[PDB]
């Protein structure tokens, strides 16, 4: 692959939930499990520079994440905004109060994606390619949580699995409509993980954890190689 390779994004392109994090990256806990990892990998860009990190939110990217991309780059992967709109704020929520928190707070982060993720979103978009002119770029969207099927044991309520998956759509409206009035590709994780959410019966997503390192609904080793992948593949 001609030019170089910049992977930039949050935790669902660091790996969190893929296991063998690298030491080195931290906290950000990045890992050869990742997506990234595992294309540059199989298809050898010019350079990798994987960047991305755990709790990244837009303004981190931009701050943080930017140095690697130059007019050598080639290809640019990105996953980001979930945490702007709070999301593991409203897991949390979901998990730890009643229905009516639950919802409540989820209404209240669908309202900041609707009305105020757009602007970050094009913010860092428009710097990305300021950068980086000659990138292909590539936004992947995130996984709907949950398949909506009889009685879920840990999987929530009916009601609060039904309202986060709405607000995963959301999400990924938003960000597919920022993406294409860039001129980005859209990776359509929703799609790719469709049947292998959490009460899926083969879920690539983590449940809740309530020991160990919290990579609650996130992919596994498997939806990095299965989900993932495949979708940049067929962008990239």
């Amino acid at each position: 692959a001609a030019g170089g390779y910049v992977a930039l994004g949050d935790s669902y392109s660091s790996g969190v939930g893929a296991g063998s994090y690298d030491s080195g990256s931290g906290d950000c806990r990045r890992t050869p499990k990742a997506y990234p990892a595992l294309w540059a990998a199989a298809n050898s860009p010019a350079s990798f520079d994987f960047v991305a990190c755990s709790g990244a939110v837009t303004s981190d990217v931009l701050n943080k994440q930017m140095g690697p991309l130059n007019s050598s780059t080639s290809l640019v992967s990105l996953t980001i905004g979930g945490n702007d709109a709070g999301f593991a704020d409203v897991m949390t929520t979901c998990v730890l109060q009643s229905e009516a928190n639950c919802i409540a707070r989820v209404n209240t982060a669908k309202a900041f994606v609707e009305s105020t993720l757009p602007g970050r979103l094009d913010s860092v978009y428009s710097q990305v390619r300021a950068k980086a002119p000659s990138a292909n770029v590539v936004v992947l969207g995130y996984p709907r949580f949950y398949k909506l099927n009889g009685t879920c044991v840990a999987g929530l309520t009916e009601g609060e699995r039904t309202a986060i998956n709405g607000a995963a759509d959301l999400l990924n409206s938003v960000i597919s409509k920022r993406a294409a009035d860039h001129g980005y590709a859209y990776g359509d994780i929703a799609a790719a993980f469709t049947g292998h959410e959490i009460c899926s019966g083969d879920s690539w997503l983590h449940s809740v954890k309530w020991t160990g390192i919290n990579d609650s609904y996130h992919p596994t080793a498997a939806g990095q190689s299965g989900g993932y992948l495949p979708v940049l593949n067929s962008k990239a």
